[PDB]
């Protein structure tokens, strides 16, 4: 009876908690994992999915693992020289998150989902993908396609410990059982100005990829 | 049967792969059609490509037909190989192959209620007679005589190989051309359009005759 | 290992069938060797013939090798097909095939300790260049340069097809030619001996080069 | 479309004939007569499968018939008198008549009114394939309301004509048929000899028709 | 300990008795059946072989069914016009028996057997193969290859009833459980002169077939 | 004959190189480095089997190695400083160095003294295939008593040279290899840039050698 | 549609084989009935013959009954063997057997609703007393007393033994008489008609009494 909603699920405590918190309210979640082609040691994810099935059962409506390596490549890797020389910062993981959201427009339109959720946390704002400026941009982007983008644990998680102890109360382990990006700890921290400028520069390519995945064009952005 | 299925001349190459994917992205079911002319080497890797597309599109791949066209090919292009080469001073065997392909497709389309065929002829491959507009224009006329619509859905878009490869990558399909090689690859020099058109108009009667035989309308030669 | 095994160029035809049977009747074990040049149609029926011979001779059939020779064939006979035909005014593709066969047999014989090869060239089939004494004499010389003895054990005997067929019948083997057809069958007019010998002497360097490559002695062209 | 019958030997001519009918949307019941002296018939099975593979459900059946008894009565029992009078081994012409006598029985018991073979112009030396034999067998089949047709007789002006049309269908080109032991066992007979042997043997052919039918 | 001997075994009462009689004496028999390609309803033979295994066990050392259709064809069918016009008699079954004996030379030489036996009976002398003149000729033929040809039930069987009742005493059925030749009752009875003349005319072809089966020649008789 | 190692990507050049060695009677241990960012690598398995099918027991093994960690330390960890200084994405050159550092470990632990790849003249635009990179990697391998050889580097003057030799062996001609996600992600660098990146990264390469060996 | 099944007195001999086949050719289903009298040898081969007929006619063979008639046979023909032979001066045991057969057939026909029986009288065979008019007239009367119609459908259908054989051959059935042998075969001299009729008339009371017993109407002797 309650409409399923999607959660950007990595196996991390934060996205785990976000999905659990929605399920506690009786909201079924479709777990969606993006594989960008550069993630290491992803196997342990299935241990985490198992914990969640054991705790909520029917509310976990599914787990989709999507190959997003192509969109990721086009947005964030193809122009890596130009990108780094311009911004002075490796913003590959911010690119990855834009690739995730381009794929999710297509996914949502094709599976009748209109609410997506991630586990971006306040305590991790030092990462581009989790800054308010990135979040605000991506909400606007998703709203252009009539998709509601929410971050259910964003305000609450002021520290790692907060998320951990809430997971423990659910009988779920407190560890982040997710793969590591080969790009982990390969960047310095960017300013907000830089985060927003990267996003606005890559946005045309992201919307173009949406258009392609919908079968509406094959031609590049103008 | 939302959408009427359409055929794609599918070799396993990136170009015809993309053409088929692009139609399916629009919700057009495709019958994949491969011609085996008897002279192709190392064709096995084609099935890897078919698998990738079924994984990605499911039911929209309505079928893969591999047709034995080796008889129509010998009759059109091999039997009179001496005469052909001495006359036009050009090995046009692969142009003959394409006429054999189209003879078989008339029969296939009439017998499976398909009236739109598609290939992956690309702008960036124009040096080969089978993809040079003069041959394409001839073959569109031929197909239209049997009320068959011949389209080239990636023709305008593909200005380079790189364009096709990364749009496939964005679909989670590999970028390689996983097709068999003709033993006649790199066995010809470049012909003029005058020569290409003269060969096609000389072999056309044979092509149409083969159509008539396959439809059970005659046994007699042209 | 009473008798040293010998190879037979075996196509499934009545002639090479008889040659192999005749050697086995003497107590000579034969390795049956079939070349696949990539352009043969409807080869399956060959295995019916191999079965008949094993039934009749048992252990004396030491093996059946089907070799992929399509690469040596393209290099010798197909790559320069325009030049070849314009020069000699004759489709000599099948003469090239036979040179490709013999290149591979040098390598095969050296690697399997065989120094006698046999075919079923018959008197009654002399109109085809590969069986005309001038080509046979050339190929005996070629094989002798590698200390390989080339014999034609049914050459003198077979004055007609009927002779070969009923001697097979007396062995309880079928009389039919159960061999694949070349797509180039009936694609040539008759060449002069001068022309046959000139083609062979022009392609010989390529043949010997292919031998050298297969023996791991060079990568470089002639 | 009412199935029709085809006398199939696995040979190229009768392969092509049967293939040509199915191309027209006409289902074919394949029928092969085993006269008891055929050698190495296993290669037939490989031909049938090439045809099922090319035409599917249009190949409606494959009957192998024991016709050895009718053959023996028509063409073997009086072989002395036959050769002594005709000067010619006509054993494969009697086989053709036995085939047709069985076929009257087969067609009447299986609701078939059309039978088809692959005699060809190019093979006219052979009595079972001359126009004189064919016209008689035509007449004889018609007597029982059965229509005998040779779909490739006119077109096949050489072995080459059949082969090429067969390559256009994806079917090997060679003759995957059993051999008669009586192959290359005769000389060429005249039209006179061929018409005369058939008019003599016919009554015995029609008695066997009558018997197979339950009517003596 | 006793050297096996061969018996020309058809499943008939006579050859059955001949084989049984040898076994009663402690002589192991190799049963040899020739299939000439024109025999009908041969299945019932196996019922007879079973009876004999049950009665003698180890003495039945084996049953070989040989394809002799080729030798039979060459000797007796190929020249059937000439044969009948000359002799005024269908002597195909006398030919068959010469074909049997040509094959048995080869069989005996290759399996170390030097005594062969049949079940020719006095009461069946009206058949060419069983006349004294044919027998005497075939003994001479077999002796030329140091093979002993015997007819162990020849003198004893003055009537069918004699053979029958001896079989019954062995607990073996009295019926002839053999295939019928398509040539059964297709001949009139020949004179001795005619039987001997046919045999002497076909003998060169029979010896030639022996020579071929031994791998000593491929060429026809002079 | 002592097996040698070949860096196999499933590409035509390293297929041909490995094939050429086996043609000489030299057994080859095939080794493929998975740097963690390779896409659609399944087509590799089809290439290996074509080679086992052509050379049997001369293909002595296929190791796939996780080299992702060494790659990350050499070529990813400091990507900002690398691009900012070099002006050039050299991530696939560091990959080449990580490959060689792992290979010192692999060869010493598996009694191999000879390693082989399929760099070619015709592909010289690419830093991992220039003579300047090769000569260094030569020098570096020699420091550990290891002989690095490129069996087809001299002969391969175009893609066409490799293909034809491959058709002569019965092996498809196309490149059945995984792609780097970093393909078509860079511009062409100079010799100066390529020599300089390697001399800087090298110490980090040799520390990893030392670690993999148990010696810090 | 079909016809009321009828019974055929089947022994496995050509004559009764043909009779059954002839009825089936007309579309008359036959119940094949064999009597086992307890003194028949080597009966196994009967089933081979039944199989041939099933193969050729399918459902028209409605069954094969083998009846134990040894007791009726004993009572009619063996118990008083001394008296019988001393009186008539002839061993008429097999005539007794046939009366035992007919007693059993009354019971069989009344219990399975069969009212037409058929034998395989063909041409004149002197050996069979039961085939002379006097014996047949007696047996028809006996069967008619129980309203059972006795027919000879193939009486003079063939003029000789060879004619029966080759009519079966034309049906694709073997020509051999595949029946068991009575131990009494050829244990009698030829009797006169007077003697045949007198034996029948003397044993009839016993036969009818056995009918009465088998119908459960009496225990008491005649």
């Amino acid at each position: 009876s309650v409409k399923p909603q999607l959660v950007m699920f990595t196996g991390g405590r934060d996205s785990t908690l976000a999905a659990c918190y929605l399920m506690l309210q009786g909201i079924p979640v479709h777990l969606w994992s993006g594989n960008s082609g550069c993630s290491l040691h992803r196997g342990i994810l299935s241990h985490r999915v198992e914990e969640m099935k054991n705790r909520f059962g029917d509310l976990v409506v599914g787990h989709t693992v999507a190959d997003i390596s192509g969109a990721f490549r086009s947005i964030a890797i193809e122009a890596l020289e130009q990108d780094i020389l311009k911004y002075r910062k490796n913003l590959v993981l911010l690119g990855e998150k834009l690739a995730i959201h381009a794929h999710l427009v297509d996914f949502c339109r094709r599976n009748d989902i209109n609410t997506i959720n991630d586990g971006i946390t306040h305590y991790q704002m030092e990462f581009p993908e989790q800054r308010l400026v990135a979040k605000t941009f991506l909400m606007e982007m998703m709203a252009q396609y009539d998709i509601n983008y929410q971050s259910p644990v964003y305000e609450f998680a002021q520290s790692a410990d907060d998320v951990k102890y809430r997971l423990l109360q659910l009988g779920i382990s407190t560890k982040s059982l997710e793969g590591i990006s080969i790009f982990a700890d390969s960047f310095s921290t960017p300013s907000d100005d830089v985060v927003l400028a990267y996003l606005r520069e890559k946005a045309p390519l992201a919307h173009n990829i949406v258009n392609f995945l919908a079968g509406e064009t094959l031609n590049p952005p103008v």
